[PDB]
């Protein structure tokens, strides 16, 4: 009588247990809840077919453990750019504000992520914004080359190669050796 489903954003996996016959407007209604955001303003796929709210798991055939695509970028879609270095960036929401260059002390909101999914950092879990001076060589080399350019008010979700993040050694008993770094930001100042 009741599913799982796998909700996958392109950060985190997070599941939902609903009803066959309960419309899928509770997963999405929920999911937006989390991200802050009106669902009407994010795009649900199941097998490459648009979520309708008012649509049940039932009528879509769903079963235990299918995956879900909800779609946080802007519409008309969005690209992910791999670099000269190897790093991913994709702009889920482009800033309208000042451009970030290289030499500011800029301000952000981060959350970061392995790839298994698994959080392992926000600094909203802090309430605390995060400075840092862009290009100075005090964070990691993916932050210093992937914030550059963002807008503020832009969120940019990095993905880190190792040898751009914390390389064979990890970081703090958290990051582990050899790891590929996921890490929403958003732009607050330049
Ligand atoms: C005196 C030092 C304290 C000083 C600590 C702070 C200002 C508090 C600040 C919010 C860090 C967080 O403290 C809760 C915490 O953030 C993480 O959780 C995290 O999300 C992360 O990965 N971040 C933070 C956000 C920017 C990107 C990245 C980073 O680049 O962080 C940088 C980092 C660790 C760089 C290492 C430095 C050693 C090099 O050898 C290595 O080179 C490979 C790269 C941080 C910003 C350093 O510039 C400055 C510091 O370390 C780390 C997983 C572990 C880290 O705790 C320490
Ligand atoms: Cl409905």
């Amino acid at each position: 009588t009741h599913i799982n489903l796998k909700v996958s954003d392109g950060s985190s996996e997070i599941f939902f247990k609903i009803k066959k016959t309960t419309p899928l407007r509770r997963l999405m209604e929920a999911f937006a809840k989390r991200q802050g955001k009106e669902m009407d303003s994010l795009r649900f796929l199941y097998d490459g077919i648009r979520i309708q709210a008012d649509q049940t798991p039932e009528d879509l055939d769903m079963e235990d453990n299918d995956i879900i695509e909800a779609h946080r970028e802007q519409i008309g879609g969005s690209t992910v750019v791999t670099t000269e270095s190897g790093l991913k960036y994709e702009d889920l929401t482009e800033g309208s504000g000042a451009e970030a260059r290289a030499g500011q002390t800029v301000s952000v909101h981060y959350t970061g992520w392995l790839t298994d999914g698994q959080k392992f950092d926000s600094s909203k879990d802090r309430n605390d914004p995060f400075e840092f001076v862009l290009g100075g060589g005090m964070v990691i080399k993916g932050w210093d080359e992937g914030v550059q350019g963002m807008k503020v008010g832009g969120v940019r979700r990095l993905t880190i190669p190792p040898q751009l993040g914390y390389g064979a050694r990890g970081a703090g008993g958290v990051i582990p050796p050899n790891a590929t770094l996921v890490f929403e930001v958003e732009l607050l100042d330049v």
